[PDB]
């Protein structure tokens, strides 16, 4: 149970991440894959930012929950016309985050429901494979995949990232509430 949400830290340069506490999980993903609304479903209070476009790289959010656990904002990827600039801070930034923060216990990578998994998707799995971070995918929007396509679709995500490693699979949407109590209790079994 969600009690308290505060945004503590906005964090613009390597390492410039609060104490690390009773521990954290992390979120991310494509630019306008739904993070933020994600994130407002899960506080149960419209405190991200939520756009049509999506919003540049300049830093890593940090919300303090609960007073004693973060859930921390990664910067989406892909998508936009990201400058060499952009791209090098998006990459310095979550680079840093996944080699340093040590009390980090799960990272949620959202990748859109409605199509298939994305080479950009799979270059983020690789990724954190290869730095032994845990991840657990998160499939959005899924309000506007037809009933008689979930079956399918929910398969395909399954097959392709099944090839790899990861912690589960849960669907969601943040428009009918689909999988945000089940990943609620999951992030509290994580953190607790
Ligand atoms: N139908 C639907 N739209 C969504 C959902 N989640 C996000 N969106 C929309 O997708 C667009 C991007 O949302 P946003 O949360 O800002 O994505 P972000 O860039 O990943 O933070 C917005 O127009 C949202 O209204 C969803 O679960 N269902």
């Amino acid at each position: 149970i969600i009690r308290d949400v505060e945004l503590v830290k906005v964090a613009r340069t390597p390492g410039d991440y609060p104490p690390p506490l009773k521990g954290e999980v992390a979120f991310v993903g494509r630019s306008n894959v739904g993070k933020s609304s994600l994130l407002n479903a899960l506080f149960n209070r419209k405190i991200a930012f939520v756009s049509k476009t999506p919003g540049k790289t300049r830093s890593i959010n940090f919300y303090l929950v609960n007073s004693k656990y973060y859930f921390v904002d990664l910067p989406g990827y892909g998508y936009a016309k990201v400058s060499k600039k952009e791209r090098m801070l998006w990459k310095r930034l979550v680079e840093d985050y996944f080699k340093n923060r040590w009390s980090l216990q799960m990272v949620f990578l959202l990748v859109d429901g409605r199509i298939p998994p994305q080479d950009s998707d799979l270059m983020m799995v690789e990724w954190m494979k290869s730095l032994n971070i845990p991840f657990t995918i998160v499939l959005t929007k899924m309000d506007k995949v037809k009933m008689s396509e979930r079956a399918k679709k929910l398969e395909e995500h399954r097959k392709v990232f099944s090839k790899y490693g990861e912690y589960t699979i849960i669907p969601t949407s943040s428009v009918t509430g689909e999988g945000i109590s089940e990943l609620l209790d999951l992030i509290s079994t994580l953190l607790k």
